[PDB]
């Protein structure tokens, strides 16, 4: 019989995402996450376990994947993808729960841009790997490990380029992820999404988004801010294309960057690096591998 979903039992239920239902599992005595979709969620199930296969691929920043499954209960057929479990959640469930030190912010940071920077870099070679795009990074879709390091997961939504031909292998719609880390360029549709280097810019912009996120917690003697998502003092929660657009596009603000934070060098380069992926202007945002680089000479 199968090897995986077979053999799976489910202890926990973590909660309902935008596609596929999660669950924490047991898979041989070991803890596992597995993600259930239904027959009608096809497409995207495939799509995330497609994304999920490419070649080299794998990396200690981005969820370890195990397999995608069926199961059929003996009523209805279940679609599975199995990985890795993370028992601390989200990033954005860890900085509600926990303040950081500036070690702490640091791996974080540099961890993140680490997954970030595999993502995007086209490998040569026969199992070579594509550049791929995210296009859905947000606090919510990176993982937190126990060793305090991040994983990005959540790759349904991520686009893989063909570098031989200069395409990209689906046919991109407008406006696919979260609209409050939506980049200035997708809110108001100025992207060109016949360039492969629009999709990765779009995702430094959101990164960014993130390192604040992040910055607010880092604890020094004693001060700290809440935490919040970006553009919480801007925006509805659940804020519309237009509520964004105007705010990121045509009042041109950013996430506040406090005056506590030039007290300290790790927030000082951390701030500076916001800042640099917070360009209107995609072309002018720092890449992946120099803001990795800069974290890494920081630590
Ligand atoms: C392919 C796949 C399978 C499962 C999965 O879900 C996971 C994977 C790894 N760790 C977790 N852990 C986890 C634990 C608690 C919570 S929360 N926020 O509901 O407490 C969220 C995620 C979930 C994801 C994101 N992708």
């Amino acid at each position: 019989g199968g090897t995986i979903a077979r053999t799976i039992v489910l202890q926990e239920s973590i909660g309902k995402g935008r596609f596929g239902e999660v669950w924490r599992g047991k898979w041989r005595g070991e803890e596992v996450a597995v993600k259930i979709f239904s027959s009608r969620e096809e497409r995207s199930w495939f799509r995330e376990a497609e994304i999920y296969q490419t070649v080299m691929l794998r990396h200690e920043n981005i969820l370890g994947f195990i397999a995608a499954d069926n199961k059929d209960n003996g009523t209805w057929t279940q679609l599975w993808l199995v990985s890795d479990y993370h028992e601390h959640g989200s990033l954005f469930d860890y900085l509600n729960r926990y303040t950081v030190t500036v070690e702490g912010m640091i791996k974080l940071a540099l961890s993140t841009a680490s997954g970030l920077a595999h993502l995007h870099m086209e490998i040569v070679g026969t199992q070579g790997k594509p550049a791929i795009a995210h296009r859905d990074l947000k606090s919510k879709n990176i993982l937190v490990k126990k060793n305090g390091t991040c994983c990005i997961a959540d790759l349904g939504l991520a686009v893989r380029h063909d570098s031989a031909t200069d395409t990209i292998d689906i046919a991109p719609n407008h406006r696919v992820g979260t609209k409050r880390y939506m980049a200035p360029e997708v809110l108001d549709d100025s992207i060109n999404m016949k360039h492969f280097e629009s999709f990765k810019r779009a995702d430094i912009y959101a990164m960014g988004l993130v390192f604040w996120e992040i910055a607010r917690r880092c604890s020094i003697g004693g001060i700290h801010e809440d935490y919040q998502l970006p553009y919480y003092d801007l925006v509805p929660s659940d804020p519309s294309v237009e509520e964004m657009r105007k705010v990121v596009c045509e009042q041109k603000l950013r996430p506040n960057i406090p005056n506590r934070w030039q007290s300290c060098e790790a927030l000082r380069v951390m701030a500076k690096i916001m800042r640099e992926c917070w360009y209107a202007n995609g072309a002018a945002r720092l890449t992946a591998l120099r803001i990795k680089k800069t974290l890494s000479q920081l630590s």
